[PDB]
């Protein structure tokens, strides 16, 4: 209210009575300021329930001109027990981004740009009151991650990567964060555009102006060429360069970094461009002092007092540092501007501003594990390059699903040009994830692991000596639908076990050579057809045995030679024929029929005639009958399957 | 001894003569102090053999009260050649933990708590003279590692992780390190419990008290929730939170970190609790100045001079900073307390103390290798989750064995719910070990490697084109007991070789389809039994050959049809039967017998009669005899095995 | 030129007129100096095209003695607008290595030593004007990498690892960088070798000398033992120690680090030696002040004024810090040495100098990928330990080939003593490379990956459910010369497919047991020979069928028993024999011949006689003829192969 006169402070509560003596306000464009206010006043006790966590309003004035009325947060404050004759305080102010320093997350941003990624940490826990004075387009980040760090640390490092900076466009209603870059972004007052300069010849003057200049210049790197890798296009022209030479000795000495974190070429030519431009602020920076109360970090002006036709040009004030000083009364009615002071760091226009990086790159010093993800009913979610998708064990955003990550590559055992090893991670099983050069924005899947839900395949903690690979039917995980190859290396009990869950189809292009040292037992269920082109040879050192349980059937287009070295019997019920190596043919039946279309000869070298001689019976020796054969076949697999109870 | 009067210093050698003027002693609870002593004295030369590496004794006095007689180590000292009129020195003191700064290890601690882990680096190279004033229980660490770092750096970071701090309980006999936490741990003198406060109205007073207060306060993070991963229980409620709000604006803004390094839940609720509590020291800290010689870092007191009913409460002095000043003689007989000075940082009780972390977390910036271990006679030491145990190549503690590590997980190629790849590392062979997020307390096994003792399986540095897997018999490593699958990819000489060290058991659930393009040679040693359920079909385009070396035996329950398209001979020594497609049956023997139980018919379409006609002999064409057959069988494998000499 | 008198500065342009007042020159042996020159002069505008990037020449003089005429680079310079009454400037000088600070590379050095590795970054972008005063030999580095960092940062960290340091041997022609170590490397003037010392009793003297001493000493670590791993010799005595004790309390307290980055033993005993020696500079350092204008960092001298027989010995000045001061005219004709000042840090000889390390070790915080390399025509380049060679995606040095790297080990899935897994990376396919403990000089290959040129083997992005391994013919990558094992896990359509690109050779040591649940179809191209030692048993539950397309041939040394349970026919064109289980033998032909060498009997139990009875024809039932059999064989694989158009 309180127009007696003199001191008028509010927004959130500020007494008009409470006087101010000193301040000390540093800042840099793209950094926080701090205003070292030392107060003194009447009040003994005021609360802490807001004022420590909420604004103050300051009012710096160039009357008849660009008032600078201020409004910003209190973040550290104190009182002082030196004088019980009147209060004394301290009060350092810092802007609203500071209140994103004392905070911390682990959060993933996807398919967003790195201006409007920063809008959300603002908006979700804050206002819309910031502004946009950007002009070119930047990169729309596929996958950006605020890793472990503080939201304030997060936003600024990204702004620094992209050349965005900021300042506070000072407003009489609502405070403002100016998201900016380049000439056509900043702005300044009228008639004020050109500010004075004068050596105050009698020590001091009744006037506001400049009384100091210094132009410091260091040598700066000449060119920062960049390079990255691109597996999408593993042949492409990866290199990118930037160059801003000004004409002098020992200038164009080059820099070079690998991972500049780019995918597409032109974007890497921007990044080299932004980081090259920041370092060239240092090339030429200028140092001033004046008693003028209009300018501050971010402001543009033009100097006219220390002249050169085009030395003193446009000037963006980067870091204004200033002071207030007074021990003022209502005495000597009047009293005017009790002394002030300022100091300055400026630049130009065709020579433009960028921010120097200075922050640890979120320090992911080793691998994590993650669940390879997709909720129920699913088992396989890959892509064309054998990529999968994961949730890291830090997600308060979904029941991890196809949105938990970008696609992540897998590190196979053996991988070549459309040939080599492949086992893609199923959904729900855990992996090892590394990070290329340790960047939390660049996962890569580098191995698998077993846990309590995803348990080892075999008998553990027991047959450690077994090894192999066993798969699982997909869509349907029944604890035994699987193809497996398993080598067991336990002495005396070694084995190689191959299990085809359905069908097996072995193809050998030239020759094959099965050698078994003891026995083979082959048992096929329904049918075998074996076919061999040219010749089939079968040699058995001892007894060859064959039981047919149906009709046996043998066709030979030419000749079938049946040779014995002892004896040949064909026994067929009551009709038994027997050929012997001594040469005695024996035949028994129950009748016989002998027919020749043409002729028949029966001859000897002894006697023949007819009747009496051939045995009364040459018996079939028991076996002959069909029932007997049955069981020599059927003594097979008619097995039990009792049933449980 | 030397009671003239005035200055009385000893333990390790201190002259009574040698006067002291200045000191400057800073400390913080949980940090080292340093006392900037500038001496002057008689002596020109005294040695360096101890005094630089050993104590001094100081004596600060509040006579008629709490004397503070001191005893601590010298760690940096100097003399000064300004005056040959009397000596001048410097002497900065620091406590005994400093003498664990200039040291360094790489050592593993197992199944120990993180109070009494610190007891050993103390005790093994030092004393038992420290104390314990702790009250709650902390975590008993399964696996804790002092990685590369200094013993002083090791102990303090752990104390900082667990909320333990310290101070020195000042003793007239033997110096003391107070391992502490919470109210019921600290302590203080009597009647001294309440110390004075007075603005020394005539500049100065004949009295000891306080003459300054300042209560600085910053805004602090509102809550640090934590989260970790737990593969033992990969479904569990990992999250843990902590909260200490005091009522003000912009307060309850949260923090969040992942790996807080916890296994079990409650312990993570402590860690969030300890780290949240440290940051809330900064919330409210108080700054004092007095001329009183009783208090120091760690001391508790209660102020009474600057009052508020409950503003000035209990006060644990966190960091006392103080001064001595004198140029004193035995003149103006008397002379009293030549001036002193102190400064202070205090806290309360229901608002309790914790340490701010500030030390690099032992910087394991990449993987190591390690030997997977167990001394002789052993080959396989795993557990239920397919874990093994390693020694890292830095052990001066055992011939590495089952105690070298905690169990470490392995990174398989393919791992799923009781299905997937397994090859567990044998004892003696080397691996690659990564560290989760780069923490030296969290190894994980991530790959294998060959070395000079553990050599590549094949012909190296030669058949680079071969690949595969070969196992080894376990318990018995004979350079050829093994199951192997080996693909060789050299053009013209390609091969797939499968080797079963004992037994092979292939199971196909539906169908199988072996196609070989050239030849197969199958040779079984002892027996084959092949059985097919339904039908067996065998078709050969050209000559089918069979040699039996024993008894051939063929049974068919129904019909055996034997069909030829040219000719059928059965030759049996001197009895040869020959059926021909034109229809001429030829039979030769040495006798024949023909019998029919019932009837016999012999018919023609030409003539028959008896005798003269059938050949004198239709010869067996040489082959018939048993000796011949032998060699057609036996021309097999009766091989040599000469013998070596 | 300009001998009026007084001030004589040049090389690159320096006016004789332009006066100098202050300087402030700090340095440390093994670091850059900086000379804080504040100028004042006539000139308003001089250019910037060289002078900022090029030298100045200073001339410090001890007339009648060791002149110190200087010549060094300007790197940051400024002017000042305070006085338009005469100019004012600043000008900080720094040596020529500074101009390797504002630069950056990622470059590999191979089979070179770490003195003459530094020669090239010098020589390729600079002069030969440096010098060599080294005496012992150092390590010839197999593989050294300047990773990301600045050339100045690169050279100094390596010099610090090896104990080399430097200073500038000040020359009247051409400036000099002294690459040095040990006593016999430094040097100094004559008669000057011993410099004075005097307390300037009337405040000041007409003379140059010392007027201050201080000998500061801290306690230092007692011994730094080292240890590394050596897979070449995985059993060897890795440990190495160093020790320099001087006699005092709390001294011999040890250090220990693992990776000291050594291969061979003695070299690690040097590294422990160099790093132990640096820390023992701090053990004893000495602080001086004089008005003498001959000495500077690197200079050796001997003090004689503050005596002790052997306290004041040889003195290598490590860091001289000095000053100039004057506001001089040509007035009071004469005027002499307008005042100067210096300050000092010295050491000795038998106690020798080394550099303290202080630089981030190039921070490779995670893995890269790389192409495993060798240009066209090649597919496999390995060594004896299964190592390959890579180019990292940052090479501007070759079309990456056998010189791109040192040999790098691969991380197999399973690796043991001449047994275990092997798939060595082919040339052109990409890998994952980690770095042991994150050192850019120690790659290790830790996994594979697919990209756009090196594509997945199968149907992607489709049969994700298939897995396996497929190789490729080497020397000849035809998109189907390969051995493959492939498990397909899709329900109802599961399969195990084995493909041998040429030959397959399965060996089973004891038994084998093929069980197929449905059918087997085996088709061999040319020949099969099957042989079984003892007994072959074949049982078929239903119909056994055999078609021979050539000559069938069966030999049995003993007996062939042919048994039927229904009937046996042998049909051979027009001659059909039929034996039946009731006992009726039926024979039909077109003639028959029956012969017995000895006797013949034909008998019955009914009637016989001759003629009338046996059938007019028992027909062959159609099948008998050879054409029919043909197609029962030949209905096989006479397939089409139409042709494309
Ligand atoms: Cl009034
Ligand atoms: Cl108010
Ligand atoms: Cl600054
Ligand atoms: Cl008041
Ligand atoms: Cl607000
Ligand atoms: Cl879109
Ligand atoms: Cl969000
Ligand atoms: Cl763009
Ligand atoms: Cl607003
Ligand atoms: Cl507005
Ligand atoms: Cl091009
Ligand atoms: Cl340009
Ligand atoms: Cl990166
Ligand atoms: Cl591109
Ligand atoms: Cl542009
Ligand atoms: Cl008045
Ligand atoms: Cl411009
Ligand atoms: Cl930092
Ligand atoms: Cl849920
Ligand atoms: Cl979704
Ligand atoms: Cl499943
Ligand atoms: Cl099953
Ligand atoms: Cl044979
Ligand atoms: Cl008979
Ligand atoms: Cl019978
Ligand atoms: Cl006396
Ligand atoms: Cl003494
Ligand atoms: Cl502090
Ligand atoms: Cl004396
Ligand atoms: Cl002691
Ligand atoms: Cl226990
Ligand atoms: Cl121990
Ligand atoms: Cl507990
Ligand atoms: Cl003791
Ligand atoms: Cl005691
Ligand atoms: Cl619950
Ligand atoms: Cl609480
Ligand atoms: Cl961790
Ligand atoms: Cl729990
Ligand atoms: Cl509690
Ligand atoms: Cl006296
Ligand atoms: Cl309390
Ligand atoms: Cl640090
Ligand atoms: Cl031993
Ligand atoms: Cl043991
Ligand atoms: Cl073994
Ligand atoms: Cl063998
Ligand atoms: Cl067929
Ligand atoms: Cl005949
Ligand atoms: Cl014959
Ligand atoms: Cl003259
Ligand atoms: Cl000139
Ligand atoms: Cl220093
Ligand atoms: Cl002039
Ligand atoms: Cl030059
Ligand atoms: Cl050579
Ligand atoms: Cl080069
Ligand atoms: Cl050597
Ligand atoms: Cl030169
Ligand atoms: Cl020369
Ligand atoms: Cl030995
Ligand atoms: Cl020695
Ligand atoms: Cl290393
Ligand atoms: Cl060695
Ligand atoms: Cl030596
Ligand atoms: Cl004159
Ligand atoms: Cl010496
Ligand atoms: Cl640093
Ligand atoms: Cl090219
Ligand atoms: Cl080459
Ligand atoms: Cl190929
Ligand atoms: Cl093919
Ligand atoms: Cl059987
Ligand atoms: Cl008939
Ligand atoms: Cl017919
Ligand atoms: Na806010
Ligand atoms: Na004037
Ligand atoms: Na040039
Ligand atoms: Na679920
Ligand atoms: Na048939
Ligand atoms: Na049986
Ligand atoms: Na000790
Ligand atoms: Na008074
Ligand atoms: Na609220
Ligand atoms: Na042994
Ligand atoms: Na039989
Ligand atoms: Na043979
Ligand atoms: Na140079
Ligand atoms: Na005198
Ligand atoms: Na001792
Ligand atoms: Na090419
Ligand atoms: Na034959
Ligand atoms: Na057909």
């Amino acid at each position: 209210m309180q127009l007696t006169r003199l001191v008028q402070v509010d927004c959130p509560l500020g007494p008009d009575v409470l006087l101010l003596q000193r301040m000390e306000g540093r800042e840099e464009l793209g950094r926080l300021f701090a205003y070292e206010l030392h107060l003194v006043s009447e009040n003994p006790n005021l609360p802490l329930e807001q004022l420590l966590g909420k604004p103050m309003s300051l009012s710096l004035e160039l009357p008849g001109g660009s008032r600078r009325f201020f409004h910003g947060i209190v973040a550290r404050c104190s009182q002082v027990a030196g004088h019980g004759q009147f209060a004394g305080y301290q009060a350092t102010l810092r802007p609203w981004p500071w209140l994103l320093t004392r905070t911390s997350d682990c959060r993933i941003f996807q398919n967003q740009s790195v201006p409007e990624i920063i809008k959300q940490v603002f908006r979700n826990l804050g206002f819309s009151d910031f502004e946009d004075a950007l002009t070119r387009p930047y990169r729309e980040w596929e996958y950006c991650v605020q890793y472990r760090e503080t939201s304030f640390d997060f936003i600024s490092r990204l702004m620094e990567q992209e050349g965005i900076y900021y300042w506070f466009r000072h407003e009489q209603k609502r405070h403002i964060l100016v998201l900016s870059d380049a000439y056509g972004a900043h702005r300044s007052p009228g008639g004020y555009a050109s500010v004075p300069y004068y050596p105050p010849t009698l020590g001091h003057r009744e006037r506001d102006h400049f009384f100091d200049w210094q132009m410091a210049r260091e040598v700066q790197p000449g060119s920062l060429t960049l390079n990255d890798y691109d597996f999408q296009r593993p042949g492409a022209r990866l290199e990118v360069r930037s160059n801003i030479a000004r004409p002098h000795a020992a200038a164009d000495y080059p820099l070079y970094d690998y991972p500049g974190e780019y995918v597409q070429s032109q974007d890497g030519e921007q990044y080299a461009r932004n980081r090259i431009e920041a370092i060239q602020a240092q090339h030429e920076r200028v140092r001033l002092r004046g008693v003028v109360r209009g300018i501050g970090a971010g402001h543009l002006f033009r100097l006219s007092g220390y002249p050169r036709d085009d030395q003193n040009r446009e000037y963006l004030v980067v870091g204004a540092e200033y002071r207030v000083v007074q021990e003022l009364y209502e005495t000597g009615s009047g009293g005017a501007g009790s002394q002030f002071e300022s100091e300055l760091d400026c630049i130009d226009a065709s020579q433009s501003f960028r921010l120097l990086p200075q922050t640890p790159v979120p320090v992911v010093r080793g691998p994590q594990t993650a669940v390879v993800v997709g909720p129920k009913g699913e088992e396989i979610w890959t892509d064309q390059y054998g990529r999968v998708k994961v949730h890291f064990h830090w997600d308060r955003h979904d029941q991890s699903n196809e949105n938990s990550s970008c696609w992540i590559r897998v590190s196979q055992a053996w991988a070549g040009k459309n040939w080599g090893s492949m086992q893609i991670p199923r959904i729900g099983q855990e992996v090892i994830v590394s990070f290329l050069e340790g960047d939390p924005d660049r996962p890569i899947i580098t191995g698998r692991v077993y846990n309590a839900e995803q348990t080892v395949p075999y008998e553990l903690p027991a047959n450690a000596t077994q090894s192999g690979m066993k798969s699982r039917s997909s869509k349907g995980g029944t604890p035994a639908n699987f193809n497996e190859i398993r080598m067991e290396d336990k002495k005396g009990a070694e084995q190689l076990y191959i299990h085809a869950e359905r069908n097996q189809d072995n193809l050998v292009e030239n020759d094959a050579s099965l050698s078994v040292g003891h026995d083979r037992n082959k048992s096929i269920g329904h049918d075998e057809l074996a076919r061999i082109g040219n010749n089939r040879t079968r040699a058995v050192k001892l007894n060859d045995t064959l039981l047919v349980g149906g009709a046996k059937s043998d066709s030979v287009t030419g000749t079938y030679l049946i040779e014995a070295g002892a004896q040949i019997r064909l026994v067929c019920g009551k009709s038994v024929v027997e050929f012997n190596a001594d040469g005695t043919i024996n035949i028994s039946g129950s009748a016989f029929n002998l027919y020749a279309s043409g002729n028949g000869n029966i001859d000897t070298g002894g006697r023949l005639d007819l009747n009496s001689g051939g045995a009364s019976e040459v018996d079939a020796k028991g076996k002959g009958v069909q029932g007997t054969i049955d069981g020599q076949v059927q003594a097979m697999f008619p097995p039990p399957a009792k049933g449980l109870e």
